[PDB]
């Protein structure tokens, strides 16, 4: 349900999903990423704020209220994935719950998905590797 970056790249017909808004994929992604954002620019801004001042419980109410109606597009997105990569790598920017909920929830509906173990972050240490 995890992968590693270093093993992630070496799969076969592999397909790399950025969760994270268009803001950040624009900035820099992973190479051939796509983007499926679970928040635009500034619903994610509200997300954070929530988050940091009152807490996980209150930012997670935030996300479904704008993220529940997506969910059956990021369903039909990942299943036509499917039928052209034998494998589908979600990542977000640090690998928690962004992703993490993505995966759990695509898996249980039958979508062979992994979530990328560190994020984004786990891409860009890999690169610059000393």
């Amino acid at each position: 349900s995890v992968i590693k970056i270093e093993k992630a790249l070496k799969l076969d017909k592999v397909i790399f999903v950025d969760v994270r808004t268009e803001g950040e994929y624009e900035e820099d992604h992973i190479l051939n990423a796509i983007n499926m954002p679970l928040f635009k620019n500034n619903e994610h801004n509200e997300v954070g704020t929530i988050y940091k001042m009152q807490g996980k419980h209150e930012a997670i109410q935030k996300g479904f209220d704008y993220v529940s109606y997506k969910l059956k597009d990021i369903y039909l997105q990942a299943a036509e994935l499917a039928l052209n990569y034998d494998n589908i790598v979600i990542y977000c920017a640090r690998g928690g719950m962004r992703s993490g909920s993505i995966v759990n929830l695509l898996s249980s509906l039958g979508v062979n998905v992994y979530q990328l173990e560190g994020g984004y972050k786990a891409y860009r240490n890999f690169v610059l590797e000393y």
